[PDB]
């Protein structure tokens, strides 16, 4: 399983600052066997794919579930590929919990994105109240199933476990905490899809990943890399790409 | 009051087909006294502004309510300006009724967009069940109020009345239905803002505007132009821009 690091830029940047960000990435010393993907704001996807080195992938931060139609403000996979990008992040915590995106809708987006030839970083995660009541597993299993029912081919899917309480808070999951969820998620894929899919599917951690904490998380058996928010806008994104070196 | 025609491309097009659409519009004989604005998908906003002639405006189809932050999938007015565009469509029917955007959220977006220096096309409109229950006035007044509460300066605001039952359905408002509402909306601006704002604010109609029905809609005293969806993608958008001549 190849180590995978996505950078979710979220709603940040302009052409100048993202140009500097990209320029630094392009000239940085990166471990050759990290698969790197940068999720840019939709308004800069075209710019980002033109400027970023071709061996670094580009992800839309969201999309809708048909190629075209009367959905003011939405973009489709067809548009994302037209721009040269090959990934989309779906089901991100902010889409679910600020913008009310349901499991059903996310599963539809996953099915469509994959049929259109995109790769998907599919995000799941529990809220603090769910963790404390002891349902972490039931919650991420329910979310993963709603994704898995819409995945016919896992080659181009990466699951992203991000506890909601870890996103942007400075409170990352402990290495042990992430490992136990990733292990359970991989056991879920083994039981519900196949053994081949469990052993080949990347499950990446996200939630306040930094240069200072990435090494210990990445040495965990079932953590396959990271989805990185805040630190993806910083030079230390490079150290996270190189978390195993 | 200057006649105003916006075209909302919605989730349609790629670089090739929009490049063709833009080329035709650029070359078309357009009435010089029509203010024209095209609402491009976010992924193509930069491309659209490069390609469209400067006398045609470019609108984002939606935006968020702060300049930056942890809002995966969103774009800000600062990003819209960075790309050279000066408008945004807010509170569109699809945002409200497909994507659950509330009056309070649209209001905060309106305040922020205007403070950042954008123009806003603020959309309102009742649903079929609301019209059929005799409640049209109450719904559009409530919607208009939530916009007005967040507008200090109306110079760069256009109000767009688009009853939801007319959007995309082929079932336009009649000239008389539309006039009855526009007239009430203008009277609302008169009583709750000022006479000056009532006589100077464009209130445009939208909902299945076509080449064949636009002239009779535009000659109504209080219809000041159009927000055009599906016909914005066709040659007849030219005829709608020329509705007064």
């Amino acid at each position: 399983r190849k180590f995978f690091v996505g950078g979710n830029w979220k709603m940040n940047g302009d052409k100048k600052s993202l140009g500097e960000l990209i320029h630094t990435l392009n000239g940085a010393k990166l471990s050759a066997d990290t698969e790197v993907v940068c999720g840019a704001p939709s308004i800069y996807l075209d710019f980002a794919r033109q400027k970023l080195d071709a061996k670094i992938g580009v992800a839309a931060q969201n999309c809708y579930k048909v190629p075209k139609g009367a959905f003011t403000g939405e973009i489709s996979p067809a548009m994302i590929k037209d721009i040269g990008a090959a990934w989309v992040i779906l089901g991100h915590s902010e889409r679910r919990h600020v913008f009310g995106e349901s499991d059903e809708l996310i599963g539809q987006k996953v099915a469509h994105a994959l049929a259109e030839g995109l790769g998907v970083i599919a995000c799941i995660g529990e809220k603090l109240d769910e963790r404390e009541a002891g349902i972490t597993e039931k919650v991420v299993f329910e979310q993963t199933k709603a994704i898995a029912d819409n995945v016919k081919d896992w080659s181009k899917v990466v699951l992203a476990y991000e506890p909601v309480w870890a996103i942007g808070t400075g409170n990352s999951s402990t290495p042990q905490q992430a490992q136990e969820v990733h292990e359970k998620l991989r056991g879920w894929l083994k039981s519900h899809v196949s053994d081949a899919v469990a052993q080949s599917t990347r499950i990446i951690y996200g939630g306040s990943v930094t240069g200072g904490n990435c090494k210990e998380l990445a040495s965990q058996h079932d953590v396959d890399g990271f989805l990185v928010g805040g630190a993806s806008l910083k030079p230390e994104f490079v150290d996270i790409i190189n978390a195993k070196h």
